[PDB]
């Protein structure tokens, strides 16, 4: 209701914690809005969707195939592996481990797939090899989670995150159909997806990826636009706040709906 960056400033007195977003142009890569853009947090379970960017970047270069079966122990699986531990006999494809910890979250899915881009220590060569000199990943799940305050380990921010997913999904480093299954993943998600376009106006896209950690921390990285296109990137971190989940889910809501109330700018 109110202009979208003094609502953002609203939610932050009343979470009593830090709140970090940029809301920017897919296209051009403009920013209409930032608020602690150049503060990190931590990505959570967002950095999935950079880590199977890495993936399609293998794929692309002829070193992996979304259609390669990998074959795992049940010593392997870590807490919450919605699908992953329904494949403990037969295996799951490249493909289909990238679409289990995007659209289910699946840690152990994330895990398997970090093995093959060489480990959080090769998704952040990655990283700083496609531009990001900031992001960066040091452990695996569910230890990235921890969000001890004042640590930069597995961090972002949002306009590092931004940055990124506009080179992954519109620069020509990844190939068509590369670019054409990541995005794919991302409206597909079944965690919260389904949940926003529930509370969506009519006509308004919609493709995303969050995150939840431990001291409050929550995110949520985003594909929004009117007249069912993509058109923005938003980007938002939450952390350091003792709130519930639900007034958490609650507060980033309200600097969505000050989004789309004041969308041209
Ligand atoms: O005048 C514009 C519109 O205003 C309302 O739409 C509401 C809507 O009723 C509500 O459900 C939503 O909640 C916002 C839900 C937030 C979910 C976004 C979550 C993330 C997504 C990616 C990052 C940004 C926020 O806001 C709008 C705008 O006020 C009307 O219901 C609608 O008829 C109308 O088209």
């Amino acid at each position: 209701s109110p202009q979208p960056l003094e609502q953002i400033k609203l939610s932050e007195s009343q979470l009593s914690g830090r709140v970090g977003m940029i809301e920017m142009d897919l296209a051009s890569g403009r920013t209409l809005t930032a608020w602690r853009a150049d503060e990190r947090f931590p990505m959570m379970s967002t950095f999935k969707v950079v880590l199977c960017g890495a993936v399609l970047a293998r794929v692309d270069a002829g070193d992996e195939q979304l259609e390669r079966k990998i074959h795992y122990r049940q010593q392997d699986l870590v807490d919450y592996s919605p699908v992953s531990e329904k494949h403990l006999a037969d295996g799951m494809t490249v493909g289909e481990l990238c679409a289990a910890a995007i659209t289910m979250s699946d840690n152990s899915a994330a895990n398997l797939l970090l093995a093959t881009v060489g480990g959080p220590a090769g998704l952040t060569a990655f990283l700083r090899q496609i531009g990001d000199n900031v992001t960066r990943l040091d452990r695996w799940e569910t230890e990235l989670n921890e969000a001890l305050p004042g640590d930069a380990r597995d961090t972002t921010t949002p306009a590092s995150m931004a940055a990124t997913l506009r080179k992954l999904l519109t620069s020509q480093r990844l190939s068509a159909r590369s670019q054409r299954q990541l995005l794919q993943w991302m409206v597909d998600d079944r965690v919260a997806g389904p949940l926003i376009r529930s509370v969506l106006p009519a006509g308004w896209f919609i493709a995303d990826k969050t995150g939840a950690g431990e001291r409050g921390a929550r995110g949520i990285v985003a594909l929004l636009g009117p007249n069912n296109k993509a058109e923005r990137i938003v980007v938002i971190y939450l952390r350091d706040t003792p709130a519930s989940m639900a007034e958490r889910n609650q507060q980033i809501a309200g600097i969505g709906a000050a989004l789309i109330e004041h969308w041209q700018r």
